[PDB]
């Protein structure tokens, strides 16, 4: 509260560390569905059904331009990518499998970098 400061984690490395996580995502073999925005012209359903589209390129642009206030906002956009993927794609599809794999991959790097670290 007023004039009573809580201790706070050192956030000075967060930008570099999120950038490094994103680079590892962008170069994973199973990242191919997520590199660009889902093509709204070519993909029926998508626009209407997926209210907040997100992809790795859009995350990268945001990260590079100071549009994430903090590391939690970045993780929310990453998770949004995989939550969209599950909403639109069957688990059994190649895209659907890719998403489950990428999510697992992300959440372990997240824990190892910030939470269990
Ligand atoms: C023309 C039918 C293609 O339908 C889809 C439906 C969904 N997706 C996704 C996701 C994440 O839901 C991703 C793609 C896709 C797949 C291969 C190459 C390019 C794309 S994309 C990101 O340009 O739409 C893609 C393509």
């Amino acid at each position: 509260s007023m004039s009573v400061k809580k201790p706070k984690r050192d956030d000075s490395k967060d930008l570099a560390l999120c950038s490094m996580i994103l680079t590892e995502m962008e170069t994973h073999e199973d990242a191919w569905p997520f590199l660009l925005p889902v093509n709204l012209k070519l993909v029926p359903g998508y626009k209407k059904v997926i209210k907040k589209p997100m992809d790795f390129s859009t995350i990268r642009e945001k990260l590079s331009s100071g549009q994430y206030p903090n590391l939690e906002t970045f993780a929310l956009d990453v998770r949004l990518v995989f939550d969209n993927c599950e909403t639109f794609n069957e688990d059994d599809s190649d895209i659907g499998r890719a998403g489950h794999n990428m999510r697992k991959y992300f959440e372990k790097k997240w824990t190892d970098t910030f939470k269990v670290s």
